[PDB]
């Protein structure tokens, strides 16, 4: 019912980065300026200004952290499964070891984006149903190897100061 073939695991991009969903050319922010917790995460088009929630950093830990929420991408259920939607949760304590983290994501060299835990689920985007691009939520979905040529497949990195 599940199968992996990423075995090899890259570090992301160290200092600050956006990610940017190849499809849309958006990245990934808060629902919408939520400092709250337990907000979805969704795609927005770069702001030339306040684009701190839309910086990710890459803690030591394996996690990526929010900037401006200071919080971390985390599951809504708490548990992965295939379709699960991703939303903002705090950060967890060091009584949490990073191999039991579902915080924890691997990179791989193809710019792909999956659970260290779970290699199967990556970070996707459903379209919706007016097909509104702003506001695209992400979520987890399982990797689709027969189709890898999607836009929406391909996640871009990108450094500030360009």
């Amino acid at each position: 019912m599940a199968a992996a073939m990423f075995e090899k695991s890259e570090k992301f991009p160290e200092g600050w980065f956006f990610i940017k969903n190849n499809s849309n050319g958006y990245v990934l922010m808060v629902d919408n300026e939520s400092q709250e917790s337990g907000s979805p995460i969704v795609l927005a088009t770069l702001r030339t200004k306040d684009y701190a929630s839309q910086l990710w950093r890459h803690d030591p830990s394996g996690y990526l952290v929010n900037k401006k929420s200071g919080q971390v991408m985390d599951i809504a259920k708490g548990t992965p499964k295939a379709g699960v939607d991703i939303v903002q949760q705090t950060q967890a304590g060091s009584n949490v070891k990073d191999d039991l983290n579902f915080q924890k994501f691997g990179l791989s060299p193809y710019g792909h984006i999956y659970l260290a835990n779970k290699p199967s689920l990556i970070l996707g985007i459903k379209e919706s149903f007016f097909a509104r691009r702003e506001g695209l939520h992400v979520h987890l979905q399982l990797v689709d190897k027969r189709h890898l040529d999607r836009k929406e497949q391909r996640w871009d990195f990108v450094l500030p100061v360009v």
